[PDB]
């Protein structure tokens, strides 16, 4: 019987509730503040603690030393999707709510800071064994993994069928995360909400607005404070220009969003990423879900910040 709860100090017990929290610099509570968000989300009974804490670190150790795609990455997507399911309580079954914040925490495991374009032209091992959504098929490989080390399998509690839909969850989840896959999942979704044939009932459908979701973690920089956003640019232009340097290694010249020589173009590149992506992806993810319109509006918070960077007012 387990009357043991984790409790954060007053001002992240409060501020970790909404949808601009920032984890905070110091690594070792990251930890905690997970195992805070299961609890909360899913009940102290959902995970045997010993072995969550042990997945937790192991997932911890498989991710690298990157500028932007590391561990901080990882919980700060689950603390999105945290947000996400406490503010749409009845919509989610138990097992969704198990599955989805390990997919977010699981999601770029063993990222190297690469494109999945990169890989393929670099012609790296894992774009012959995984033709498409290469990185992602990775992030599940090793996911299984680590569920499959000793003492790690979280889900020893589930029948074989039941752990068999988490997984499913899980894998969709993170194959979900492909950004090439986004735009044809938002359309639909778009079309099915329009002409009203959007239903919860419908698996597939399940199937798509999971998909949505995991878009919207993991693009979540683009909803935080203004200064946390600008911050975490560096960082992800960080990734984006050591790539280039590789592409010009190989002798291809990379597009301007890699291209360090173009830094200049850099506030008209978040625009176009602003309008492209981010503002269409939190828009249909309020229409499907009303109670994540706080991350609508903070997408749009910083879209305005950029335009002020463009017309020399910071
Ligand atoms: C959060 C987040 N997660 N991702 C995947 C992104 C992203 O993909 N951001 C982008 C997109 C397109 N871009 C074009 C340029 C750019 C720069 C200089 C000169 C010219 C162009 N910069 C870009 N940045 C952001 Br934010
Ligand atoms: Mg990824
Ligand atoms: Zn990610």
């Amino acid at each position: 019987q387990g009357l043991m709860q984790f409790t954060l100090p007053v001002r992240l017990c409060k501020e970790i509730e909404l949808f601009h929290f920032d984890i905070g610099p110091f690594e070792n509570m990251w930890p905690g503040i997970f195992v805070y968000m299961v609890h909360r989300s899913c009940g102290t009974s959902c995970f045997e603690l010993e072995k969550l804490c042990r997945f937790i670190m192991s997932v911890k150790k498989n991710y690298r030393r990157v500028p932007y795609h590391n561990w901080k990455h990882a919980v700060t997507v689950a603390h999105c999707m945290y947000a996400i399911l406490q503010n749409n309580h009845t919509l989610f079954t138990d097992l969704e709510r198990k599955g989805l914040l390990i997919a977010c925490l699981c999601h770029d495991l063993d990222h190297r800071g690469f494109s999945n374009s990169y890989l393929q032209k670099f012609d790296h091992p894992l774009a012959a064994l995984y033709s498409t959504s290469t990185m992602e098929q990775h992030h599940f490989s090793q996911t299984v993994s680590i569920l499959q080390l000793e003492g790690h399998n979280i889900f020893s509690t589930l029948s074989s069928s039941e752990y068999e839909q988490v997984l499913e969850i899980i894998r969709k989840a993170i194959i979900a995360t492909d950004l090439a896959l986004y735009f044809g999942n938002r359309k639909q979704l778009e079309e099915m909400y329009q002409t009203g044939s959007l239903n919860l009932n419908n698996q597939s459908h399940r199937d798509r607005v999971i998909g949505l979701m995991m878009t919207a973690c993991d693009l979540c920089s683009v909803t935080k404070l203004w200064p946390v956003t600008k911050l975490t640019a560096n960082d992800i232009y960080a990734e984006f220009w050591a790539e280039g340097d590789e592409m010009k290694k190989l002798g291809i010249q990379p597009i301007p969003m890699m291209d360090r020589d173009k830094k200049d173009e850099v506030p008209q590149g978040q625009l176009g990423f602003y309008n492209a992506v981010a503002i269409p992806c939190y828009t249909t993810l309020t229409q499907i879900l009303p109670p994540t319109e706080p991350l609508l509006k903070a997408c749009r918070d910083n879209l305005s910040q950029w335009e002020k960077v463009i017309r020399g007012e910071e």
